[PDB]
């Protein structure tokens, strides 16, 4: 079988360096960040969150729906994108977390902020939200870490993956043949990527080895209760019991139709109280295959959390 690229695509085609061209790079603890900042509007502030093996850059085509009316920051997660590396050579959730946390105290930001999160971007935003439950307006969510995963919802085929990936053998497949950004992404957009979309993908990650560590590291972090990291189990379980009982946080869930092996996705969503939901064509990269339907239901999100605020 093959994919199909979209004819229409290679006229509004953003390339790798004319998206890094627009972002801003500011100094973080012992590295750095690079960001997307659409400046206007900055009495509100949406900040969105790629997951694994993704960018800043996943973003572009959805992020012009939203500039109009809230201020738009994007970063590259540390040791991702056009970001710095992590200082202390790990890519942990936690050690995401130090540098978003550092970085958003020099955005000046809002008192109360708008999160847009796709898979573990998600995580952050949750327990960003968890510890800090004044700051947060509103959350859009999508192929999100929503809960974690017990062993009796836990089947064969998902505990030997993760064996895998946590094997010497998954160390390598990473390291040394790049499966998050060779197989896994385009093997989850529903079209085929223009050549210059996915250069832009693994520009980031060309090189073999270390580079390549945060898309090893990502899903070495899964919550399984049965074998997974403990500290993310419990970060994961703590903002889950905040996120079903946040009745006054507005949030928006878009699905994927038909998605990948996300019905838990979709049921957790379900339990988090205010939520709408809405649907667009996807897999799990679903900002490849519709960008303008979510770049309209996120606009339409914010749109009503502003005016009911
Ligand atoms: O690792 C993750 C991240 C995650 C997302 C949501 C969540 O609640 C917990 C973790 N996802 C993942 N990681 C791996 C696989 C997977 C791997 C192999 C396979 O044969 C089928 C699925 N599937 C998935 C999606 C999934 C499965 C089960 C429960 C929730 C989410």
């Amino acid at each position: 079988t093959s994919k199909v690229y979209d004819p229409e695509q290679r006229k509004r085609m953003i390339t790798g360096p004319q998206w890094w061209a627009r972002c801003k790079q500011m100094n973080v603890l012992d590295s750095f960040i690079n960001y997307y900042d659409s400046e206007k509007h900055a009495e509100n502030a949406v900040i969105f969150l790629h997951g694994n093996a993704t960018s800043s850059y996943l973003w572009r085509h959805v992020v012009p729906h939203i500039e109009p009316v809230a201020r738009c920051i994007i970063p590259d997660l540390i040791g991702m994108g056009k970001s710095g590396k992590s200082g202390n050579g790990s890519y942990r959730l936690l050690d995401h977390y130090k540098y978003l946390t550092a970085w958003f105290e020099l955005l000046n930001l809002p008192k109360k902020i708008i999160f847009v999160g796709h898979d573990w971007g998600a995580a952050l935003a949750f327990h960003y939200a968890y510890e800090h439950q004044d700051r947060i307006k509103a959350i859009v969510h999508m192929e999100s870490v929503v809960d974690v995963i017990e062993s009796w919802d836990e089947w064969p085929d998902i505990e030997e993956a993760i064996a895998l990936i946590k094997s010497e053998e998954g160390e390598k497949m990473v390291l040394e043949n790049n499966f998050f950004v060779e197989t896994v992404l385009p093997s989850k957009i529903m079209r085929k990527l223009e050549p210059e979309e996915f250069a832009a993908y693994l520009e980031p990650f060309k090189e073999k080895g270390e580079v390549r560590r945060p898309t090893l590291s990502w899903p070495r972090e899964i919550p399984l209760v049965k074998g997974g990291k403990p500290d993310v189990v419990q970060i994961v379980r703590n903002y889950n019991a905040y996120l079903r009982a946040s009745d006054d946080l507005p949030k928006l869930f878009i699905e994927s139709d038909p998605g990948f092996f996300s019905n838990a996705i979709v049921e957790g969503a379900k339990k988090f109280p205010n939520t709408e939901f809405v649907k667009v064509k996807g897999l799990h990269f679903l900002q490849e295959d519709a960008p303008d339907e979510m770049g309209k239901y996120i606009k339409s999100f914010v749109e009503r959390v502003l005016k009911n605020e």
